[PDB]
């Protein structure tokens, strides 16, 4: 989750993650591109405000007041610069001066030409096989991060797409208990609470940026899946897109799709929750997908209706107390899918984003594994298009987004876990076209 440069004994010892940009005069002489004016090494801001109660709750979780368990100094960039060392630009800008506005367009995957479709799944496949040039992932919790001999950082290289999967797993994993310790309350830094929409927003942005980097195609954009069709099939589960059903195992992907070759990460909950370890970069086992195949829950075998999207955009409040999966008249809880499309919570309703996950009846539905099915990307670009439309209709009314007593990870000014450099929910609560340099090509149901 941290730059390779910072995953060292010395940098953890200093508490400082301020890598060089262009260290012409030797190591440490252009931290954060300070010698060119691009940024400065400064103290991290981290939300201190209180969260909703948990029984029991030790507070030993390395995700509290993120990222302070590891670093308390990052790069703060000036102007429209950003990046872990301020070597790149804020979203929406390009150039060595970061002064050319760029605007990329995210579109319906089904609207793409045959050429762009092939480019997408090949780009996706590439990002699955290519080492992240920048981030490395911890395989051990903080108290063991430096190894048995105390001089060996427990960090692994990981692929671009697997990093996208890893960050999601880390945000939902259970707090370790140990030996003799009671069952700690279950927590979720990226679902069941207001930060769900902004966490996943940044999640996508980080993948888009990493893939534009990988391809050296600055305008590359992530497309989206309109799952609000009422359909009883998955209309992008074809061999020229996300993969059709295997004729040999009806829960596998057709061997004629590259995605049948993908192998998953983070599928060892039993190992982690007992050995005390974290998901690592070693893959094991294929994607399972079985659209409409959940015969035990008939509600989970059709997709959301088109009016479900239009109706949830009528919920005027962004979120409501207790800012949880049981909130009512809360647009966040509606689009996430724990309340019905009108606003009304019911513990039996599964709608929209949650409905779309369960529909897949496979790897795409398990909360710790779901990004391993690449349909995750396009399910979430769609969800984010709904978020972006809401932000527009209601001029980004951030007021009902709680500053405190939200579930842990979800306070308005929390640094979304485990993204780097630190980045608050507030920074994602903006219309995308003007403030984040992307927009959606989408028409909304007009009822
Ligand atoms: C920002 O981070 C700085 C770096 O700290 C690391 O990174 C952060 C993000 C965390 O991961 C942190 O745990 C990492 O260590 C941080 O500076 C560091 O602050 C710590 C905590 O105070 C310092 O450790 C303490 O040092 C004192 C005094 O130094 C003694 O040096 C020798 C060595 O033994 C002694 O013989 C002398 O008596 C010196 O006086 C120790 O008294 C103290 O030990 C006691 O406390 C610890 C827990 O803190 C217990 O385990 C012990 O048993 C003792 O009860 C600490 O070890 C550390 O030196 C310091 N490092 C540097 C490089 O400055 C900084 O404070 C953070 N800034 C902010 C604003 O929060
Ligand atoms: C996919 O759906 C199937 C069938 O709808 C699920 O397996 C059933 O789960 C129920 C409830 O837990 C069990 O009592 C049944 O024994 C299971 N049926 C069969 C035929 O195995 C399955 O868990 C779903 N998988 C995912 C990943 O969503
Ligand atoms: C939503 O779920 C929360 C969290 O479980 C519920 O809060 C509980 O409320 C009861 C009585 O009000 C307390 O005894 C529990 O300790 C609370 N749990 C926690 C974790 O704090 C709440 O009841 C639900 N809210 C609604 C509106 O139904
Ligand atoms: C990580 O990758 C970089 C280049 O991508 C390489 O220089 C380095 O040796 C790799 N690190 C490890 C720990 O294998
Ligand atoms: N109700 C489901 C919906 C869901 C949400 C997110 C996810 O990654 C996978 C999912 O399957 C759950 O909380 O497990
Ligand atoms: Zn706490
Ligand atoms: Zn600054
Ligand atoms: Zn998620
Ligand atoms: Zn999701």
């Amino acid at each position: 989750q941290f730059p390779r440069q910072c995953a060292t004994v010395e940098a953890l010892r200093s508490g400082m993650c301020c890598p060089d940009l262009s260290p012409v005069s030797g190591p440490g002489t252009d931290r954060c591109g300070s010698s060119s004016g691009r940024g400065r090494c400064e103290a991290v801001t981290a939300d201190s405000r209180p969260h909703s109660p948990q029984y029991p709750h030790d507070g030993r979780d390395d995700r509290e007041v993120w990222p302070l368990r590891f670093f308390n100094r990052t790069c703060h960039c000036n102007g429209n610069f950003s990046g872990h060392n301020c070597g790149t630009c804020r979203p929406g800008w390009r150039g060595a001066a970061c002064d050319q506005r760029v605007l990329i367009v995210r579109r319906n995957l089904l609207d793409l030409s045959k050429e762009e479709k092939n480019h997408f799944v090949r780009a996706l496949d590439m990002a699955k096989r290519t080492t992240h040039p920048l981030f490395v992932i911890a395989t051990r919790r903080s108290e063991e991060i430096l190894g048995p001999d105390g001089n060996t950082p427990q960090f692994e290289n990981i692929s671009i797409y697997n990093y996208f999967v890893w960050t999601h797993y880390y945000s939902v994993k259970k707090t370790f208990l140990g030996v003799g310790q009671e069952s700690f309350g279950e927590v979720d830094f990226s679902h069941e609470g207001p930060a769900f929409l902004t966490w996943h927003r940044y999640h996508l942005l980080r993948l888009e940026k990493d893939m534009q980097e990988m391809l050296q195609e600055p305008s590359f954009s992530l497309p989206y899946w309109n799952f609000a069709t009422g359909k009883n099939v998955c209309d992008i589960c074809t061999d020229d897109l996300m993969g059709s059903r295997s004729n040999f195992d009806s829960t596998l992907i057709s061997p004629n799709s590259v995605f049948s070759q993908w192998r998953v990460v983070c599928d060892s909950l039993e190992d982690y929750d007992t050995l005390g370890t974290l998901c690592n970069s070693t893959e094991d086992g294929p994607i399972r997908r079985n659209p409409a195949g959940n015969v035990a829950r008939p509600m989970v075998q059709r997709l959301p209706e088109p009016q479900d999207v239009a109706q949830c955009l009528e919920v005027g409040l962004f979120d409501t107390p207790p800012f949880y999966s049981n909130s009512t008249n809360s647009f966040r809880n509606t689009v996430e899918g724990y309340s019905d499309p009108t606003g009304k919570y019911d513990p039996a309703v599964r709608s929209l984003h949650n409905l779309a996950h369960l529909f897949l009846n496979g790897t795409g539905g398990q909360t710790h594994l779901s990004p391993n099915d690449p349909i995750f990307v396009l399910l979430h670009t769609f969800t984010d298009a709904v978020f972006d439309e809401w932000l527009r209709r209601y001029n980004a009314d951030i007021s009902t987004f709680p500053l405190e007593n939200a579930p842990i990870g979800h306070n308005r000014q929390y640094n979304m876990v485990p993204f780097w450099p630190p980045v608050t929910n507030t920074e994602m609560f903006v219309t995308a076209p003007d403030n984040l340099g992307y927009t959606y090509e989408i028409q909304w149901p007009s009822r």
